[PDB]
């Protein structure tokens, strides 16, 4: 029976806590990973940040410099593994949240062998665990490999397949640069992908979204290696599925192995869904992190829809320190 | 490592065991409740269902008569609980999927304690966990009690209160007729309600999707409500069933209608209804934009070794009622007894 | 050579021109129809407003009062006829214009026999000639009858037909229960349609949208007949159209004679095609109700992109002020 | 009253031309130029085709061959007008059609002066009189001169101004080869442009396609840039083909790239393309959210008594070249005259 339960122990629930564990009120945070990280352990082997150290930075404590290369995975779980520690928060691990209810004057936030009585919930549960893979005619049918970047991890189960690498954007391109390099891969896209120049990193994207608070593809080294190799070019959607290949708008058709599904992620709010607060696009309706339906909620980290950059390193610490003084107004009186 | 994981042990999950038993290979049934008795484990006290115990059975054994008219939420439970040990169905609870994971040749379903390797599964979770309320503006505002259905338990709390109930459909109106009699209430619906005549059940959901399912499979043309259940046809009698149409907003502690008018309102149930409580396939990626799974008839087409059960109109019609789950879990066994063998 | 060309001649460029009439700079109004009425001369037969004529008045001169019913169409034509020429608004009309070109430092508007060399262009030309029919499976296949609620005249021909009505809203449920009458129809629509309280009419449209400026089916008489018939059931669209059917989600066929398509209608910009400012969602981007790419254009009327409620009657005077304004400003300056 | 209106006579209208005159059923071209000559009447003046006159061919009568290399915009002018005349296609021109509309048994095909009652209508408008231009933050603030490809004449009125080039392909490689001589102009293209190799001309693209069309019809799989014509191949030699990427905004007078560095702007010519030219068949619902229509072929799904010919590779693979558009013209005929039939 705390104050605050903040649900998930990714960044975005880390930088919340950062500035709630100097107030009165306790918490406590739930996080379904076995160790400090937060999606980050679910990152590819060579995933890097797009941009650098300082540019993927929780607030208060800077993430430790990366020299000569953008900041590896296992360098961010290791700081948000320090990072948690360094400010002692006391974080339950593995824990899943299976449902947030509302018991009239707590929410009780409910996992297997545990329930916790709150008078404030944080969600911060990212995106990984509810990744989108659209549904093509033919799906039914398509007896080669899929799988979504959410769980793509090397190239290697790839050696020499035939490969469609689908969504654009970042990782996309990340996987296709890496994945090209050992198998027949066509990149298929919406639009017409739009890459940053050369020499700007992920920063520009943070930048982007202060300019629009006052008031694209990141040419990483492999994704620029891949474009040296001639191995950007994107292609539209095809129109279906055939059970080992697909068919293009043009009628041609083309074999496929394997699918790498880079078409992005949800907010992973399945522990809301008991709340009734989930609207009908699958997010919750908010006034800055705030739910509107249910104000004793807080959804933080997410996305645009809860903040401009607030799913970055650097750029969660807006809404998450707005979330930390908001809840304590609303706990002070 | 078996070869079904049915996911949720509720009338749906136990109609898709009964048809499964038989055959070879092997299966497990994770449930999240501490008892077998699936969603009727958390229905008001005076629930009762709409339909005898006759059009209220699941395949193979009967539900048990019940006197003067109607089944109970605890005889209802309880014949799931006989079901359930009738057929020796080996259910694990309580158990919380978190997650069905594609590892390849084998689907893993996830709880916290516990992993399942399946060549199968069959997600028959229902819709209570995953009630729907809709936003209004004000919602923010509005300091007065809020109540799902899925968590209404009986009047007494509500007495002498001004309570909205809101959403028509059965719910709302055998809520309504209830909370009427110990506050004052406003049903609110999107559209006028509709009963069915006095002297019919439920049975007529029952018929109405059977005539529509003799038509699918017979390949002939077709076309295209509130039962009249006791307590329903008394709040008739005290003149309790005039429904409104939805409010503009909420205010702090009322709501301002259409005309501009206020009323104060302490409570609202919503009985606004349920989505399909897919949460455990987040992880798969098969949810579509409309929070469902594409189908055809209960199969996944995104991921073929997934099926779904019992969840309403859109797994099968009259799918998610006792009596009517039963043709699309022979089907989805079939299928699946099909597929593996 | 004129300073403003306002394109169209319904209702909204009769508001912005009540508010440039009495300014320096010249104008012209062209217009596609052959007598004074805008969209208002294609509406079907009984159509009438969802609010009296109090509540369905351009600025300055209110709509004349109706006795005891919504204004009808002919009623709407007649005050629009008369209200062009109470201000003695100079209108050319029949004139299509087929685009507006960038000639440096005037807009050039063209039709088949004129041009017009313009400061300052509005683009005031409604919805009603480009309507929506969202394509289905099977549109191929339908053999039968298909007609937009644009085209929709009297239920007559659709005497004992198996119809679809499709589309929600206001026009699907007052078309339907007109030809619910002579037909067998069946309302589809995307969700459950919400109707509002009897006694209330789309004035509440204008004043929700007055609220959100400080800061759903009106039960209009054939609708509330149709009620009391039990005929305003909707369902859930259907999955494909066969030759002579539709094929529902749960896989059961229908029969269908005629489809009346009421799923409404976009922006009616074609004429706009040649600026180049078409965004991909087929509008133009703005700020209020002016083209951020060009200036020199303002559109008017079209939706709750140009303005909450300026797709109306009532609602049109505010952001048809607001460009008059907008435009004495740009031309002063 | 006729059976068959083509609206627009371009090089697509004239290709469908020449293969249903020969035919029983009466057709009119509509138009909405002065004279003959398609989009080709709005080349800017040194635009010449990226191949030679043998692969800028339409049916049956070949272009008459071209010196030193490339055909010229009056060239191909030429050619479409003594096509035209050559097979006496009956156009009347100039006729803006503004709206197709359905009246049940014939589609009426519209224009101000007149209108033409049809059984069947092909549009083959192209893409010119829909021009795409991309907006950027700071597009109201502009200043300064804004021209799209649509319009681009000559660089003359670019001299000594600081010139982006915006778009990659074949107009902004062409302009920019031209402007770059006269002002400072600055390439920026969404990707990395990619260059043919010196020695191919535009054919490549032509031929790739027909091996795509070999692959669609004989049922194999298969899988899935600036030609360096003269001046194009002069600009690399002057080392001006240095694209760069889109800036993040306009200011004023300038752009401001993503580093956070500005330049000054005189001029953008948007070389961002266009849209298929559609605008007169809004009236008949057909526009898709796309803004295309949906076809099997060059059929119109929705509305099966249009073709839509001629605009891109949704109309067919290389439908909106000169050499191209014959197949898929041919199929539209065949197609059009079996359903008359
Ligand atoms: C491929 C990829 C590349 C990216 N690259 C960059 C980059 O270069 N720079 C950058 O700034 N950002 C990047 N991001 C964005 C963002 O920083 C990461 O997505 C990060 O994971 C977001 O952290 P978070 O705390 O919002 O979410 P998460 O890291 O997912 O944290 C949520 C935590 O909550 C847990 N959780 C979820 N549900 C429950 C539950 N029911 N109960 C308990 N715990 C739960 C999760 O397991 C997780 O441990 C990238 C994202 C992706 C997907
Ligand atoms: C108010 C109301 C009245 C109704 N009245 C009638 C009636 O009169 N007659 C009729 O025929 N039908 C009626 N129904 C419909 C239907 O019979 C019930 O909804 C019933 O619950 C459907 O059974 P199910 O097995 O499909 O879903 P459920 O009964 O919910 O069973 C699913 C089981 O799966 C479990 N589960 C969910 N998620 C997980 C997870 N992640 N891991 C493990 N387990 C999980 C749930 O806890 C539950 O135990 C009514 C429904 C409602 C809401
Ligand atoms: C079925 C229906 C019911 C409605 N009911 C109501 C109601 O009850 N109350 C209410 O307030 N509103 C109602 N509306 C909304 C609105 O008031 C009407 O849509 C009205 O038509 C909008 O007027 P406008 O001037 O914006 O557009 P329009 O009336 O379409 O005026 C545009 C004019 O521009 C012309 N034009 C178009 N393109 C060109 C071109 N290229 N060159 C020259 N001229 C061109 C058109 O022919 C037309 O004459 C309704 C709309 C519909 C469709
Ligand atoms: C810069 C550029 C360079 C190109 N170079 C080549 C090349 O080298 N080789 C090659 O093979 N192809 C080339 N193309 C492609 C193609 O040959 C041209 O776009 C050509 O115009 C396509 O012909 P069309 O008949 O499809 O379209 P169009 O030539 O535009 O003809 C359509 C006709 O319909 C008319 N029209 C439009 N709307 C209406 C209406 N509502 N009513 C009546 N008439 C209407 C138009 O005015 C036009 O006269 C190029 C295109 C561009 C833009």
């Amino acid at each position: 029976s705390t104050d605050i339960v903040i649900i998930g122990g990714g960044q975005a629930a880390l930088s919340v806590a950062y500035y709630l564990r100097r107030s009165k009120y306790s918490f406590v945070m739930l996080d379904a990973e076995q160790t400090p990280g937060g999606a980050w352990l679910h990152g590819w082997d060579s995933l890097r940040l797009f941009s650098p150290s300082t540019w993927s930075s929780l607030s208060g404590w800077q993430m430790p410099p990366t020299g000569e290369t953008y900041p590896s995975r296992d360098q961010v779980v290791d700081y948000l593994r320090h990072y948690e520690s360094r400010y002692e928060f006391p974080v339950q691990r593995p824990v899943w949240v299976s449902a947030v209810n509302n018991l009239g004057d707590r929410l009780e936030v409910v996992s297997e062998r545990q329930q916790w009585r709150a008078r404030v919930v944080i969600s911060a549960t990212g995106t990984w665990r509810n990744p989108f893979i659209p549904a093509y005619p033919g799906a039914d049918l398509f007896q080669g490999a899929q799988l979504h970047s959410a769980h793509y991890q090397s190239p290697a189960p790839f050696a020499g397949q035939k490969v469609l690498v689908v969504g654009g954007g970042n990782s996309g391109a990340q996987i296709l640069a890496e994945v090209s390099r050992v198998a027949d891969c066509t990149w298929v896209t919406t639009s017409e992908p739009i890459f940053l120049p050369d020499d700007v990193d992920g920063r520009v994207l943070f930048q982007r979204a202060t300019d629009r608070w006052k008031a694209d593809v990141v040419m990483v080294p492999p994704v620029k290696e891949a474009r040296e190799r001639g191995a950007l070019h994107a292609v539209r959607p095809f129109t279906r599925f055939t059970a080992n290949g697909v068919v293009w708008a043009d009628g041609t058709g083309s074999a496929v192995d394997a699918v790498i599904w880079c078409t992005g992620f949800r907010p992973a709010l399945a522990h809301l869904q008991s709340l009734g607060v989930i609207n009908p696009d699958g997010k919750v309706d908010l006034a800055g992190t705030r739910s509107l339906q249910e104000p004793r909620l807080w959804l933080l980290g997410y996305g645009e829809w809860t903040g401009l950059a607030s799913a970055t390193l650097i750029g969660v610490g807006r809404s998450a320190r707005a979330t930390a003084e908001e809840i304590i107004q609303y706990l002070d009186s």
